[PDB]
């Protein structure tokens, strides 16, 4: 008497490309070519007067690895100079910048010269000066945000302009002022070793280089954020500090999309973008980190920012989790939130498809792998199988996987009774290898029972072998902010897969959540090794009606 509610779909969003999110972000700082031919040879009518940033310059990055820094091993190898600095070596006031899930702003040779040559020995390429990168890449996208209308993140931000021979730009050294290379952080005029609080010496010491604080609503999902300028500081010379930018962001999943607003009017590279983007990282989003491009291509800015501590209340916004079927062990996903995506080396693999459940097969260089994601009428959640293929077919770290978008707790209904159904996936390893694959027959397919009861807080289910009578698994759980948590089980007699004993199971842990607007959707895993009983298992199910 039983059938799935009838819920709106997910509104579909199409982000331009810069507002897609990563880990990271980085882009080359530019250089005028100031070579007197051309790559055949002829003289250039006049000299390059240009060297433009675009949207194609701008590049996603995806390290695992956050202490090895961008570039840096490229850099050292190819030097010339022995003069490689980044903006966390420490070796200044301004490099010393304490973050556990973020690095950003700058990797540089301070004096590198490029010179290509064609075949007639003509060069067509001269560049010199300052080689490097602008950049942002953070790790772990959170998870979980912290409660409250108001809360502080403090840091730094860097950029670099684009080149123009015609900019006549104050504040900046000969290094780096526009016209033969770029205008970046690295050469701007402002107070690299000086520690806010000291005095030279009755000049008082407000900030250093470039520094940006934010204040952070995540109750209503917005941010508002600073950048300044702390210039140059002497005994001649008190701190010029200048707020150069005014940030607006909305915040979607562990992400933030919004607008950088000049505060200086006639500035020809400190102009208003449109393309700002970011994320939260840390567990608990204790950092954010982002980027934008200004609308007349005159700037690439990066940000980075922690707040004090937390030691704060967090609400889960995102579940992601890779279950490895050889040593029943859990480990987390990058995902953004987006629970339609599985996330693997900067590429996006889609999940959805026409039929029920759909394997999408893709390489992510050098790996080949395979997905088979459920289900259709699951709209805020996905689960399924993830492994590698090695030749056909010998599989390679088989897994199960679940993610979801977990329901607002404060949009979780209020009571009381309701039945969910669904379907699973798991594998069974005892002697021989028990399987259950995700289906759509919910009268005698690998079936998923579950009801809920919000009055209570309590879930109970049932999972069930195809064409099984009896669950082969029961969970009972209970239900706690947006998710639930409590243990399965086999019967006390186990089950069968004669010569060995039947699998039996009791007590292992089930972690579950609640997804979509109303959390009309719910979903779980468990896993457990032992020699001899294994088990991991992923499971989702939909709300029903009557």
């Amino acid at each position: 008497s039983y059938q799935d509610e009838e819920t709106k779909k997910k509104t579909k969003e199409e982000l331009d490309k810069l507002m897609e999110p990563t880990l990271g972000v980085e882009a080359k700082i530019p250089r005028r070519n100031r070579a007197l031919a051309d790559k055949e040879g002829n003289r250039k009518a006049t000299p390059d007067t240009t060297d433009e940033l675009s949207e194609a310059q701008i590049m996603a990055i995806w390290n695992e690895n956050i202490d090895e820094i961008p570039h840096l091993k490229e850099l050292n190898d190819k030097t010339t100079s022995g003069l490689i600095y980044h903006s966390h070596d420490g070796k200044q006031e301004d490099k010393k910048r304490n973050l556990q899930y973020v690095r950003s702003g700058y990797v540089f040779d301070e004096s590198y010269s490029e010179i290509v040559k064609n075949k007639n020995g003509v060069p067509y390429i001269f560049k010199n000066g300052i080689d490097g990168y602008i950049y942002y890449l953070g790790t772990s996208p959170s998870k979980e945000l912290p409660k409250g209308n108001k809360v502080t993140y403090k840091g730094t931000w860097d950029f670099t302009s684009d080149v123009k021979t015609s900019y006549e730009l104050s504040g900046f050294s000969d290094a780096g002022n526009g016209k033969n290379v770029a205008a970046t952080s690295i050469s701007d005029n402002v107070n690299r070793d000086h520690k806010v609080g000291e005095k030279l010496g009755d000049n008082e010491v407000k900030g250093v280089a470039h520094s940006s604080e934010f204040a952070v609503d995540f109750d209503n999902k917005k941010l508002t954020g600073s950048l300044y300028r702390n210039g140059y500081i002497n005994r001649n010379k008190a701190q010029e500090v200048t707020k150069r930018y005014s940030i607006e962001a909305d915040i979607t999943g562990n992400r933030f999309r919004g607008k950088a607003k000049a505060e200086k009017a006639g500035d020809p590279i400190f102009t208003d973008s449109n393309y700002l983007e970011g994320g939260f990282y840390g567990p608990k989003a204790e950092e954010m980190a982002g980027k934008f491009f200004t609308n007349n291509k005159s700037l690439f800015a990066v940000f980075a920012a922690k707040s004090e501590n937390g030691e704060t209340t967090t609400e889960r916004i995102i579940d992601a989790t890779k279950i490895d079927l050889t040593q029943f062990n859990a480990k987390e996903l990058n995902n953004f939130g987006d629970a339609s995506v599985l996330i693997i080396d900067g590429q996006k693999i889609d999940l959805a498809g026409v039929n029920f459940k759909n394997s999408k097969t893709v390489e992510i260089n050098g790996k080949t792998m395979v997905a088979v994601a459920c289900c259709s009428n699951l709209e805020y959640m996905k689960f399924g199988q993830l492994w590698q293929k090695e030749g056909k077919q010998q599989v390679k770290d088989n897994s199960l996987f679940l993610q979801g978008e977990r329901t607002a707790t404060d949009k979780m209904p209020a009571g009381g009774n309701y039945k969910y159904v669904g379907t699973w996936d798991a594998l069974v390893s005892k002697g021989t290898n028990w399987i259950a694959e995700a289906d759509n027959n919910r009268e005698s397919g690998y079936r998923t029972e579950f009801d809920v009861n919000f009055s209570d807080k309590k879930v109970n289910g049932k999972l069930f072998d195809k064409g099984g009578v009896n669950p082969v698994f029961t969970v009972d759980a209970t239900i706690n902010g947006n998710g639930f948590i409590g243990s399965a089980k086999t019967s006390d007699s186990g089950f069968a897969l004669s010569q060995h004993g039947n699998a039996v199971f009791s007590d292992i842990k089930v972690n579950g959540g609640f997804y979509g607007p109303t959390a009309g959707e719910l979903g779980g895993q468990f896993h457990h090794k032992s020699d001899n009983g294994s088990v991991g298992a992923v499971f989702g199910a939909k709300r029903q009606i009557e």
